[PDB]
């Protein structure tokens, strides 16, 4: 249909614009759609973009409004005091502010559907909320509405929620347009999605992005596909990957690099209310935090990630047990059988399950997918699905048999409830991935696995050496391979933090010289240096000029291939804020060849200081542009859990940053 009202280029400069005469008598029927293209690069703390209100004395709570916050949150209020209705629907982190120094044109579509009794909000082509109510309130049915307002709500004759911004285009329709019709509305997005709700992963949530440019020019990305809301393990999470062959312009449909099937892949709208938001899938195995590297010698791509057995996460993992038994300098995975109170089994050569009490081999073997075979025959377990139909989280058997895996809750043989690191490889640059293999323990029998630093591993330019940083209590533990990832050794580097989440990323400043940048608990990003390709490490220094919170955030880093201002350059990506995970920046540092010190010379604001920015991935694209895949929300805030389509990708050029 055609709009009943259409207007444009309204400047909102802390003074509302009255459009009552143009709009109010056009509103008819109980369903409406508002389409608005707007900019707000310097918003007030809380401002209304659009309002329909009863402006009369005594009716201050009779209004509809579309509002936004300087946090990037978008929402509506639908209120009628006579009807006893006060609806407020919103979602944090729904907006863009600025991109490449220019105000972003956000495209907002709000659908008020009387038939389905549903209110649905889209911003920039992303559905941010859809709420059904028992008692529907049509937005123009509010008792005594007499004002239509841009840039404020008129309450009792005064301007409330005054806005700063502009509305370049606004249209209203006397219909609830369909999801299909919404998808046809042209967008002006500064970003694209690689992974997204409804894609092949069927996860409604994503966290922990990575990016890595392969030698063929293919750009590869990995991610946590998170099913049970955005929660860290324990949960259900798989590792997914996608690649681009055209410098990031388009991306392949995701495939899995690492997946478990003890629970169904379900796209679930996780509750965001205070009473249920901490609901957590508690019986599923999961993977979490992935990292990628390419090996020049073999041509293989190698991906590592943490692995968690059913119901296990950082919080409850046995810190005092590697999950392996040492027997003659060799490490074997320990297993517990149904009914036993200790772990009386190990997995030996060729997957043979072996009885430790009586030194007997059994009739069980573990295959290459960590699945249990009895006499060569595949054992199975029944899969679980989750639902909130009862008003709380239920996890229950769904009738489907899947291969019995030692990481599962229902398995005959179970691994130690602690965290591990696994690796997988691809021989076709991410078109398919092999079955994963567990890495051995590096810090002894009675120490849980170290935690993988998400992002990139490091392929040294002048050798075959591959390094993946990991962290644990009191140190960074670098994992080093010189044989294409077939065998690994550790190199430990003490850090002056006990129990830090010391997520670390590396750059090779020059041949054999590695600087590692890492998250701390001090509000400053730290660094250390190796001058012997990772064999030994310097003391820890701190970067001045960037602020993080007390708890810190992952930082990503690359060595740029081109000189900047005549100097070698490193680029860091991180939030810059002492308050929360917001104020994302790319910071360009120029290397001083005298001493390898770095002058952090340029700070590029990814979006507003108040808009969300958490974990991130950066890569130099083959055309020398910079690709950034990042969590565009505060992934620490307990108010911003369970948001969809906030991991987003942008393309930048060096001239944008400087």
């Amino acid at each position: 249909i055609s709009p009943i009202f259409q207007g444009g280029s309204y400047q909102l400069n802390n003074k509302s614009i009255d459009i009552s005469s143009l709009l109010l008598d056009k509103l008819s029927g109980e369903s409406q759609t508002v389409v608005m293209k707007f900019k707000a690069d310097k918003p007030n703390s809380l401002q209304a973009l659009f309002g329909l209100s009863n402006s009369k004395a005594g009716f201050k709570n009779n209004y509809f409004s579309i509002f936004m916050r300087d946090s990037g949150e978008i929402g509506v209020e639908i209120r009628d005091a006579q009807k006893g209705i006060n609806y407020l629907f919103s979602r944090p982190a729904s907006l863009w502010g600025k991109h490449k120094g220019q105000a972003v044109e956000n495209t907002l579509v709000f659908v008020s559907d009387s038939k389905d009794k549903t209110y649905t909000m889209y911003v920039n082509g992303i559905e941010v909320f859809s709420e059904t109510v028992d008692t529907f309130l049509p937005i123009s049915n509010i008792n005594g509405i007499d004002k239509a307002t841009l840039g404020a709500v008129n309450r009792e004759g005064k301007e409330h929620y005054l806005a700063k911004g502009s509305i370049d285009e606004i249209s209203l329709f006397n219909k609830a347009i369909s999801d299909q019709e919404v998808s046809t509305i042209p967008l002006s997005n500064p970003f694209q999605l690689i992974f997204q709700s409804g894609d092949s992963t069927q996860a409604n949530y994503f966290r922990i992005p990575t990016l890595y440019t392969l030698s063929s020019g293919r750009v590869l990305s990995s991610i946590d596909a998170r099913y049970g809301g955005t929660h860290d393990s324990k949960s259900k999470i798989n590792i997914a990957t996608s690649y681009s062959d055209d410098n990031g312009k388009t991306w392949s449909e995701p495939i899995f690099a690492m997946k478990f099937n003890d629970y169904e892949e379900q796209l679930v709208y996780w509750p965001r209310d205070n009473k249920l938001k901490n609901s957590q899938i508690s019986g599923s195995a999961s993977f979490i935090d992935s990292s990628i590297v390419e090996d020049k010698k073999s041509g293989k791509t190698i991906l590592l990630a943490d692995v968690m057995p059913a119901g296990i996460g950082n919080n409850n993992a046995n810190k005092a047990d590697s999950g392996f038994k040492e027997i003659n300098g060799h490490y074997y995975l320990k297993l517990k059988k149904n009914g036993d109170n200790d772990f009386r089994y190990t997995v030996r050569e060729n997957g043979v399950v072996y009885n430790e009490t009586t030194n007997k081999p059994t009739n069980y073997t573990i295959n290459d997918k960590y699945e249990v075979l009895e006499g060569g025959k595949s054992l199975t377990v029944e899969q679980y699905s989750v639902d909130f139909d009862s008003g709380s989280l239920r996890e229950r058997h769904n009738g489907k048999q899947v291969p019995m895996n030692v990481f599962y809750k229902d398995s005959l043989f179970k691994v130690t409830p602690t965290n591990y690191i696994a690796m997988t490889t691809s021989q076709n640059r991410g078109e398919s991935w092999e079955q994963f293999k567990l890495l051995p323990p590096f810090l002894g029998e009675k120490h849980n696995g170290t935690y993988l630093c998400p992002g990139q591993g490091l392929a040294l330019k002048s050798s075959n050496r591959l390094i993946f940083a990991t962290y644990t209590s009191g140190e960074l533990t670098y994992l080093i391979s010189d044989d294409s990832g077939q065998t690994w050794k550790k190199s430990s580097a003490s850090i002056p933090f006990k129990n830090a989440t010391a997520e670390a990323q590396m750059v090779e400043l020059r041949d054999g010289v590695i600087r590692t940048f890492f998250r701390t608990t001090t509000g400053k990003i730290a660094y250390m240096t190796s001058r012997d390709s990772g064999e030994t490490w310097s003391k820890v220094s701190y970067i001045d000029g960037i602020q993080q919170t007390s708890y810190g955030t992952q930082v990503s880093a690359i060595k740029y291939s081109q000189l900047i201002d005549g100097k070698e350059a490193v680029i860091l990506s991180t939030p810059n804020s002492r308050s929360g995970r917001k104020g994302g920046q790319l910071v360009v540092g120029l290397v001083n060849k005298e001493d390898d010190s770095i002058d952090w010379k340029y700070h590029y604001g990814i979006d507003l200081p108040s808009y969300g920015y958490a974990y991130s991935a950066i890569t130099e694209l083959p055309n020398h542009h910079i690709g950034v895949l990042f969590e565009k929300y505060d992934s620490w805030s307990r108010n911003e859990l369970h948001l969809s389509n906030v991991v987003q990708y942008i393309d930048l050029e060096i001239n944008d940053l400087t």
